[PDB]
């Protein structure tokens, strides 16, 4: 026994557009089996609020339960670097655990987006890789997706943000397409959403 | 008390000059029983040559006991299991076993990619090394130029690919001036599936 608490930041895509709802999430896992009750206390910059909503206590799986408390947040507050403390109270837990999270406190830097064609070596394979390099951005809260002429593409993966040498972050997004589709005239785009970008959105095309 | 067992660093396993080490970490111990005895087992056989690190502590009620066992390079690549038996007096012993990923060994595919034409306006460009479809995750990636090693590069964490293999990217940063004078940069990769545990891919200007 002995429950652990994990606190999660709001999704970046949700941060960017006021049309979406950004949510900070406190997740309690591995809880007791005779105490199906936990109390959440949220604080914004040291001031308690009651915006929150606790999830039902389900299920285990393996043993125990996971309780999830979701407090949604204001778009501006997160970006302003407001602190969010999630005090989890359990009664099978000396002593109640507090977790704090916020935006990275530093100088915001706009990402440089570079689309990169498949290696001439990779041509021999049936599937080729379209690589989108995004570098020199801060903070790491960023969203990377791929699109085609009219519909978005999938089966692509994006690397975790990596701290660069100059103190900034970069990552890679690798889109996998059939080589037959590449040697045609198809146009692929790498769309990037970040707070430091103007209109919190940029896009780069990659064609043959 | 909870028991956590950690695998060696891939750079230490793939390099004969380094010492790969499995690490056993005990957390949530008391100041009523501040003493732990470790028992290490290689394929069911006990060994005695480990090393105990002294407690820290961890600034709570608890301490944090760490036992470290040096691992043979061939044993770890051959897939031998290492078990860390923790005995405490507030324990009705907890056993943790660890080894190399027991999956299908896949040879890495290495592709060097030139700077985007967009990046050329800048003073520093990016040389990119794509390494894909390798298994396990245990890999080592470094850059060299003209025979000498580069230092201004970063490598992403291995990423789990959709076909169950892994991939990562290694970004070398050079002055644009070096790139345009036709200097030749090579991307070095160390992995078990590779012949001689090594491959090399060069990237130059045209
Ligand atoms: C009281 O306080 C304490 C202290 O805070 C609390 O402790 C915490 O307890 C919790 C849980 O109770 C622990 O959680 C678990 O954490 C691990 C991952 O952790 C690590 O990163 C943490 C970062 O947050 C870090 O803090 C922590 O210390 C770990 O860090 C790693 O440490 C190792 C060991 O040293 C490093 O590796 C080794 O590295 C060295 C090199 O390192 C350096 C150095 O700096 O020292 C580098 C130097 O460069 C080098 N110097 C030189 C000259 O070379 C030196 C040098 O080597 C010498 O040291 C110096 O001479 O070394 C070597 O390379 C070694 O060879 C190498 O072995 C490593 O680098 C380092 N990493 C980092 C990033 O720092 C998780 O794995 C756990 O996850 C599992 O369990 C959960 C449930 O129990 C699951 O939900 C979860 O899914 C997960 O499951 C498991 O999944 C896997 C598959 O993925 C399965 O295989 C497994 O079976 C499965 N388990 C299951 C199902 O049960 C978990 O999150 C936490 O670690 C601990 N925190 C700390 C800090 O100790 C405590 O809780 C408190 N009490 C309370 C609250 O009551
Ligand atoms: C009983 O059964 C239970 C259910 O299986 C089981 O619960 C599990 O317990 C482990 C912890 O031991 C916990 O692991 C953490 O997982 C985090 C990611 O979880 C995401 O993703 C997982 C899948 O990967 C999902 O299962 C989760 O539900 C959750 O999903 C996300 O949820 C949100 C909201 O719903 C969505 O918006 C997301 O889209 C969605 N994402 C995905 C992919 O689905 C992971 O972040 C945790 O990692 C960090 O904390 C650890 C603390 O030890 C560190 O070890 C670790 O290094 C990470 O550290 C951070 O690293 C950063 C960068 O390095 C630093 O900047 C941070 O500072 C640092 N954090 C700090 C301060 O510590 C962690 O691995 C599982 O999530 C949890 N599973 C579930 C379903 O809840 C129990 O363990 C079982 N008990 C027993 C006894 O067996």
């Amino acid at each position: 026994g002995g429950p652990s608490v994990f606190l999660f930041p709001p999704k970046p895509k949700d941060t960017l557009m006021i049309s979406r709802t950004p949510e900070v999430t406190c997740v309690v896992v591995d809880v007791s089996h005779e105490d199906p009750e936990v109390k959440f206390n949220w604080y914004v910059d040291g001031v308690e609020v009651h915006n929150a909503k606790t999830k039902p206590r389900e299920e285990q799986y393996n043993s125990t339960y996971r309780v999830v408390s979701v407090l949604t947040v204001l778009h501006q507050d997160w970006l302003n670097g407001k602190e969010y403390k999630c005090k989890v109270s359990n009664k099978a837990l000396p002593a109640p655990i507090e977790k704090t999270i916020s935006k990275a406190k530093g100088q915001p830097r706009e990402p440089q987006v570079y689309t990169l064609p498949p290696s001439r070596d990779e041509l021999t394979k049936n599937q080729v890789s379209l690589t989108c390099l995004v570098k020199g951005f801060y903070p790491s809260d960023i969203a990377v997706e791929w699109e085609s002429n009219g519909q978005p593409e999938n089966n692509y993966k994006t690397t975790p943000p990596v701290l660069d040498s100059d103190g900034s972050f970069f990552l890679y997004s690798k889109l996998t397409v059939d080589k037959s589709r590449w040697q045609q005239g198809n146009v692929f785009s790498c769309s990037v959403m970040h707070e430091a970008l103007h209109n919190h959105y940029t896009q780069k095309s990659l064609s043959l």
